[PDB]
């Protein structure tokens, strides 16, 4: 009846559903084709069919309603919307549209939208009056996103260390710097669990670029939110498309006074896709990266801000360093001081089998007075006073044993004042 | 009626204003497009429309009237001026023009200027006879800009320390040297507050290059003057454009016997933009900076001077050191002895959580006899006689406690003579 | 319709031949005008002829003149083009007195092979060249004149010593720029100047 649940159902249930409807030879076809075949057979029955998706306005004028299940990939089951709907209902890219759809008339291969009754989880009339994201005035982060989980076991202290190293708030534009094989993949998993548990209201989005297929499955099964990704086999034009879709969708949610958190991975890989797709403008910098090529990722990364009117957009990205590629290090140079939060991971700490491998001295956040209270903020200052003299390799080891014997970070603070 | 107040009004008021005029679908558009749409509807009504902006003469011959609200960014609402106006009214880049404008006729997408009745806040006839800035004879600073604020609380002693460290006067060309995360961002805020409070007559301009969007908003909300900035997402060609617009506007104000103060931030980042935009001339120095590339920032920085005929131009810039980039340190070498005032901030003082982190021994000013009185000048000499022997790390700590127990710097002077 | 507006606008006698008239009529009109023009020159009188178009005129001569057994590219006989060259070449300045000025328009890029071969024979036969660019015309900027390609030969006699050298410096700054934007540069500069003399002094200013 509704396209939303058909994609969520496994392929095995779809095969059984299609067989009783009279369809045949469905197991050997793709999942997208099965959905189209099932809808087509149900469409001619006469019962109304609903749908949902994310609008993607093309340069021609007509758009499509991509689905987050397929990672916003074009497919036969995508809903086609004529430019007339964009006229009557003023819509932009990334808008969420849910409504009745009609069977595709002969001469067209895509379903068409009949009527719109829900735009961005709101009435269509109210969505027309929402202020644009650009017109919103950015501000510093005010409310802190707690990272410590009470249910979290003492085996993994990554969540607790992040609170001591660099607190994160709504609208933060933090950047993660880490060499390869430094544990950055599961570092975001701890952040995703903490955000989902401590702040269920916040919308969590995980974006993966050039990630292995196995990595995508575990992220979807672990993160309590919608996760989109693009495998390495997909062309470069697909990687940029996924990134553009997520940021546009995130901006629309911000306009509705809603908080959305994006865990980008990785900014270095994302800039590679933009460099390839964007044609050369005649100016080539070191490493073969065009100056105009890096303009797009900066605008995407810089969109993170705290809106004074309401809502916030928090973007956390991982930067790859010491990867052996000249093109990778030059990108990190452009994104050096562009973030208000720095989280540097050390390779030499990681090889010592001590986790989390966080360089406490280098990592930090800017304007942390607003995030933390008066007492909590000054308790971190004295902690940094005793961690700075010691080496970074043993600095993490010092915190690991101290945090192990303390149930919570509050107990750790009073222990430090004891000596 | 007038374009000046439309930009100052928030977006919410613009939406309400447009709706009663018959416009529709304005919330989803940019603020610049809303202004153009509102003006277009009001233009066909018949009532006269005024305008204001800063002239930007292009290489073709025609100019535009950029607005300081949009940080001198090209937009649909910019006023177009034909070369005929530049002929009849001899105008240069950076001139402020205010006058009636006409609706755009078909075949043009920009408003046109009808008549000019105010040039540089003066009659157009008188502005034609103003002497060029280059012909003015520079001189040393004579009148000192007081930095100590009576209303200033004892919690922040940064304003008082600057008076003891290095006094600043009109036409000063001071340079600030500080490592990253040394408190330079709010250091200029204290200077901006002192200049606005002690000397409301002086025109204060704050220029930010490659600054985060959140940093821009707080500067505008705090500085009692017009503030222009360029975010990191904007291309390199935008950063140079903003810098050129400010200096040209500042020079024109000086020609009208007016004092203008520019708080540049940062000179290191500004030189990066010039290096990228300027094509290579075949000669490459250390770090990849062309010799001709650094010529433009030196001319911009060197424009600060005290005019004997009248007025002054004070430029204060922050230089980034110990940033880990080879290109950053070579730029500082060229700007080492180019400033008559030196203000060095120490990283090791900053990490001790003692502020302001100012290296008193290294910081100083040249030709301070004119700025200070006979008694005040010699009182600083004895102070430097007792601060030089002690280390720079504890030198600031010595001043902090001494200034805390003294209400004003005058009371601090007599206390030193007591012992 | 084109004939009527020319007669109502040109302050002189205008002759024309419509397309419906046979080819033998087109040659007859051309022969009558040149013969009349020559007689006026003999009486120490100046006559100016605005021919339009030389390409179309050669078509009429090619049709009426019988083939001589030799056919060039495009089907134009060598002897067929002899007559238009003599007609076009009659323009000259008479030392004894009077003059004969002939200005003709040549059609190019018309999609016809016969039209382009005719232009080849009339390439270097004129002492003045005035080339119009199609891409400038479609930009809705007029006149669409290719300044770099257009020019005249032996212009020292026509212009004065000061005026001639003022054009040389103008060509020195128009040659580097593209022909599409060269006309746009002149249009704005000439708009702000009342006369060409004021345009000359403006250029040296910068
Ligand atoms: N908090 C942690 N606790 C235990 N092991 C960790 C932790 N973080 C990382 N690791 C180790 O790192 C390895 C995975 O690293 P990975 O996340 O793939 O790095 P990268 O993403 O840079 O390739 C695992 O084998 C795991 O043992
Ligand atoms: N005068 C001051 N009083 C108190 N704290 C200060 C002062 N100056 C700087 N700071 C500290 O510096 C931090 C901000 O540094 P910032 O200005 O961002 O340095 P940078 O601009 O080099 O990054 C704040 O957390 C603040 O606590
Ligand atoms: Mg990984
Ligand atoms: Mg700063």
């Amino acid at each position: 009846m509704n396209l939303t649940e058909l994609k969520n159902t496994p392929v095995s249930e779809l095969i059984t559903l299609g067989e009783n409807m009279g369809l045949e030879n469905l197991a050997r076809m793709r999942k997208q084709d099965i959905i189209f075949a099932i809808l087509k057979q149900h469409a001619k029955s006469g019962e109304d069919i609903f749908g949902d998706g994310v609008l993607e306005i093309l340069q021609d004028g007509f758009g499509f309603l991509r689905s987050a299940d397929s990672s916003y990939l074009a497919g036969p089951d995508d809903i086609y919307v004529s430019p007339s709907q964009i006229r009557r209902f003023n819509l932009r890219t990334g808008d969420t549209i849910s409504g009745k759809i009609r069977p595709p008339k002969e001469g067209e291969r895509y379903f068409a939208l009949l009527k719109v009754n829900e735009v961005n989880f709101d009435k269509p009339e109210n969505a027309r009056n929402k202020i644009l994201f650009e017109n919103l005035t950015p501000l510093h982060a005010n409310s802190r996103l707690r990272m410590e989980r009470d249910n979290g076991s003492t085996e993994d202290l990554t969540a607790r260390v992040l609170d001591l190293a660099s607190p994160i708030g709504r609208g933060q534009r933090g950047l993660i710097v880490a060499p390869p094989k430094a544990g950055k993949t599961m570092l975001l998993q701890n952040i995703a669990q903490s955000i989902a548990y401590n702040h269920p209201d916040c919308v969590l989005m995980v974006l993966l670029i050039d990630e292995r297929p196995e990595e995508v499955t575990e992220m979807q099964r672990l993160v309590k939110g919608e996760v989109v990704a693009s495998t390495f086999d997909e062309p470069a034009s697909r990687h940029v498309q996924v990134a553009e879709m997520v940021i546009e969708k995130a901006k629309r949610l911000v306009e509705h006074k809603k908080d959305v958190i994006i865990l980008l991975d990785s900014i270095t890989r994302l800039a590679r896709a933009y460099n390839t797709v964007v044609p050369a403008s005649g100016k080539v910098l070191t490493g073969g990266v065009d100056a105009n090529a890096l303009h797009r990722p900066k605008r995407f990364f810089g969109a993170a801000r705290n809106v004074e009117e309401g809502g916030s957009l928090t973007i956390i990205a991982t930067a790859l360093i010491d990867t052996g590629s000249k093109m990778d290090e030059v990108i990190y140079e452009e994104f050096k001081g562009t973030g208000n939060m720095e989280l540097h991971l050390s390779r030499k700490i990681a090889e010592k089998r001590v986790f989390p491998a966080i360089d406490y001295n280098r990592s930090g956040t800017r304007k942390e007075e607003l995030l933390t209270t008066q007492e909590e903020l000054q308790k971190m200052w004295i902690l940094r006073k005793i961690i700075h003299p010691m080496g970074e390799i043993d600095a993490m080891e010092f915190l690991i044993n101290k945090l192990a014997m303390t149930k919570t970070n509050d107990d750790f603070f009073e222990m430090m004042k004891r000596s």
